[PDB]
């Protein structure tokens, strides 16, 4: 049925190219839509630099590194943590980026992850 982890290659997008700048309007919604878009292959990743977060829509969904030992074929193990008004629901490791819908924008790279589905 549903393995706990799935290997994915996510398109990395520059923030100014992103057309849909968040997944929804609550913490529960953004996590739910992030997971659906991951399942459908319509999820992109924006790497965080200065000025990136203010250009995206809260609540944010981050992918964070969940394990230090495991990266099969560079698929870094990650889990999802959401943020609303400065509070994060969950705790994990280093932030690898912020997830956004992908609607056909051209990426600058692909990031390989081993995603904890829940
Ligand atoms: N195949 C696939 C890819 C990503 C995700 S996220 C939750 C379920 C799921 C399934």
């Amino acid at each position: 049925m549903e393995k706990t982890h799935v290997q994915l290659s996510l398109p990395v997008l520059q923030v100014r190219d992103v057309l849909v700048r968040g997944f929804g309007d609550s913490v529960e919604e953004v996590l739910s839509e992030a997971r659906q878009h991951l399942k459908d292959g319509t999820c992109g990743l924006v790497e965080v630099e200065k000025g990136v977060l203010p250009q995206l829509e809260q609540p944010y969904v981050f992918i964070k590194r969940s394990d230090a030992r495991t990266a099969p074929h560079g698929h870094v193990m990650v889990e999802l943590v959401a943020e609303l008004e400065g509070i994060q629901y969950g705790r994990s490791g280093e932030t690898l980026g912020v997830l956004v819908p992908h609607v056909g924008e051209i990426p600058v790279a692909y990031r390989k992850v081993l995603l904890r589905k829940n």
